[PDB]
C-alpha cells in the first residue's frame, strides 16, 4: 500500500500533528479517527485525497458527510491542496466542476505543454451527502472519506458506501467526533489497540479486527497549551457536547442523562 512522503507533505507546507502522521503512516484499509475539535480531521483527510489524485492517476474518491454544506469543507481543502500541488506537476491538469462538487486531475505522458502530449489516466473526487442517498450511484471507487460519521446512519456506509470499495479493495477514513455509542464507536473498537483509556468505555476488553486502526486524541491532547481556553467553552456548551466536540469522549447518551 502506498502511503505519503515527508517530501509530498514539505510540497503542501503541511506539517502534521503525532496523530495525523500515524493516520498517514496506517494501511489499514478502515481507519477510525475520533478526534476533538481542532486535532487536524478535515486537513488530515483532504491530504489523503490529495495523495490519492497524485500518487495514484485514475484514482477515484468520495467524500461523504451529513449533508453537501459540510462535505464542501473538506471537498474545497482538497481542491485548494490539488491547485497548490499542480504547480510542481506539469504533466498534470485540474479540472474543476464546481456546481457537482467534482474534481478531475488529468495525468499526461509528459508535460501537458509539450507536443503530443496525451492522457494515460483521470483520477477524481466527489463531495456527497449522506441526506441525498439518491446520488450515491453504483460507482467503482479507491477511496472513500466519511466526515462527521457519527452522524451519517449506518445503512449509508454498509449498503450506499462500503461496496464501492469492492473491486479495487479500496480504503475507508471514517473520521468524526463522537455521538454516543453508535456505529462509529462499534467500527472505532474495533481497530483500537491503545488499552485501556479514559473516554472509551470497554477499551481493556474490545476485539479487533485486523483490517482496522484506531486514533484518539482529545482537542487538549493535540494543542496542550490551548487547555484553559477550551475548558472556558465548558461553561455555555452542554456537559455532553464538550466532552464529545472537545474531549472526544464516547459515553452513553442514556447511560450519562442518569
Amino acid at each position: 500500500r502506498l502511503r505519503p512522503s515527508d517530501k509530498f507533505f514539505e510540497l503542501l507546507g503541511y506539517k502534521p500533528h503525532h496523530v495525523q502522521l500515524a493516520i498517514h503512516r496506517s494501511t489499514a484499509k478502515r481507519r477510525v479517527a475520533c478526534l476533538g475539535r481542532q486535532s487536524g480531521k478535515s486537513e488530515a483527510a483532504s491530504v489523503e485525497a490529495v495523495f490519492e489524485l497524485f500518487a495514484r492517476p485514475g484514482s477515484q474518491g468520495w467524500i461523504i458527510a451529513p449533508t453537501y454544506d459540510q462535505a464542501e469543507i473538506i471537498f474545497g481543502r482538497v481542491v485548494e491542496k490539488v491547485e497548490r500541488l499542480a504547480e510542481v506537476f506539469p504533466a498534470t491538469e485540474v479540472q474543476l466542476q464546481r456546481r457537482r462538487l467534482r474534481l478531475l486531475v488529468h495525468h499526461y505522458d509528459r508535460p501537458v505543454n509539450a507536443p503530443g502530449a496525451k492522457r494515460v489516466a483521470t483520477s477524481e473526487f466527489r463531495g456527497k451527502s449522506a441526506d441525498r442517498p439518491d446520488n450515491l450511484r453504483g460507482a467503482t471507487l479507491d477511496f472513500v472519506i466519511l466526515d462527521e460519521a457519527a452522524m451519517i446512519p449506518f445503512s449509508v456506509w454498509s449498503e450506499a458506501i462500503e461496496p464501492t470499495l469492492s473491486v479495487r479493495d479500496g480504503w475507508a477514513l471514517i473520521i468524526s467526533t463522537p455521538k454516543g455509542l453508535n456505529w462509529f464507536y462499534e467500527f472505532f473498537l474495533m481497530g483500537w489497540r491503545g488499552g485501556l483509556k479514559e473516554g472509551i468505555p470497554n477499551s481493556g476488553i474490545n476485539q479487533t479486527h485486523p483490517d482496522f486502526e484506531s486514533f484518539h486524541a482529545a482537542s487538549w491532547d493535540v494543542w496542550p497549551e490551548r487547555r484553559e481556553w477550551y475548558m472556558e467553552r465548558r461553561l455555555y456548551i452542554p456537559d455532553l457536547e464538550f466532552r464529545q466536540e472537545y474531549g472526544a469522549e464516547f459515553v452513553s447518551h442514556s447511560g450519562l442523562e442518569h
